[PDB]
């Protein structure tokens, strides 16, 4: 996963995509 290529893999409704250290992560 990326920072550019976060919303396409993690895609909901309530779920914020985030960066950290090079690590995607979707939470709210």
């Amino acid at each position: 996963v990326g920072c550019e290529e976060c919303p396409m893999h993690c895609k909901g409704k309530n779920a914020k995509p985030t960066c950290d250290d090079g690590v995607c992560n979707c939470n709210v």
